[PDB]
């Protein structure tokens, strides 16, 4: 499953790390470990959670990367990426984000869940997961790869936590039953103008089967989705570049807006 040795495995989550904490973009890890799995690149991403946690950053919550079948088709991957998210990441709505800490971000709109149940894999699907939502709230997230390179690596991207660097929650919280998530609408607006558009059943074609997705994922690490945790269910609309001075505001159907200012 695994062609890293384990001093490489931390020695690139070191590297991988040290690229998003100095702003600092890299090659990507797979242009010299060419044999790395996914299990490489989790057992990276987890050491990296572990260099977090070590110094004392809390784990807040799971991201959901390629949450669209034709990405995963493209990508040449049969299911969803995750990372995780720290605390430092989140970002109060109508927040400031500073653009010198990072690279190249780009923003997406997603809607998020807190769980109010378990959740485990292998073998979770939708049905599981819909008795486990305590809420959903609108949150968009501010990925920047930290890799230099322009196609997208599933396997480095991984090891680089997915791109996690920010998130915003916002707008309103709501449970299940006040919200449909298949046809729940997003509109993003950059600077006073629309730029993106899209609804909830761009994740997967159910948002929530992104968290049924995750808890099978980290079955295979023997892990799953303790009760309470926040999970962003993946890119509704597509990532829209962002850059000093850039005011943002995404506005979700019946739940308000999550704004940001980019400085
Ligand atoms: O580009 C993707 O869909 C996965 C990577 C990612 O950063 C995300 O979607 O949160
Ligand atoms: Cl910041
Ligand atoms: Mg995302």
């Amino acid at each position: 499953n695994r062609t890293l040795t384990r001093e490489q495995v931390l020695a690139l989550a070191e590297h991988i790390e040290n690229a998003e904490l100095n702003v600092h973009d890299i090659g990507k890890v797979t242009n010299d470990f060419p044999e790395m799995t996914f299990a490489d690149a989790y057992d990276v991403q987890w050491e990296i959670r572990r260099r977090k946690e070590a110094r004392g950053n809390k784990i807040v919550g799971l991201k959901m990367g390629l949450t669209s079948w034709a990405k995963m088709a493209q990508m040449g991957v049969e299911t969803p990426i995750y990372g995780f998210l720290a605390d430092y990441f989140s970002v109060p709505d109508g927040g400031v984000v500073d653009c010198s800490k990072l690279i190249h971000p780009k923003i997406e709109a997603e809607i998020s869940v807190v769980t109010k149940a378990p959740l485990h894999g292998p073998g979770c699907h939708l049905g599981d997961v819909i008795a486990a939502i305590d809420y959903v709230i609108p949150t968009v997230e501010v990925i920047d790869s930290r890799y230099e390179n322009f196609k997208f690596d599933p396997i480095s991207v991984v090891a680089d936590n997915a791109s996690s660097t920010r998130f915003i929650t916002g707008g309103r919280m709501a449970s299940l039953e006040e919200v449909d998530l298949r046809t729940l609408g997003v509109v993003m607006e950059k600077n006073g103008e629309v730029v993106e558009l899209g609804a909830g059943a761009a994740v997967l074609g159910h948002p929530l089967s992104s968290v049924a997705m995750l808890a099978n994922l980290l079955a295979e690490r023997g892990e799953h989705i303790p009760a309470g945790t926040f999970i962003m269910t993946g890119g509704i609309t597509a990532a829209v570049p962002v850059a000093p001075g850039d005011n943002i505001t995404v506005r979700y159907q019946g739940l308000g807006s999550v704004s940001a200012r980019f400085i």
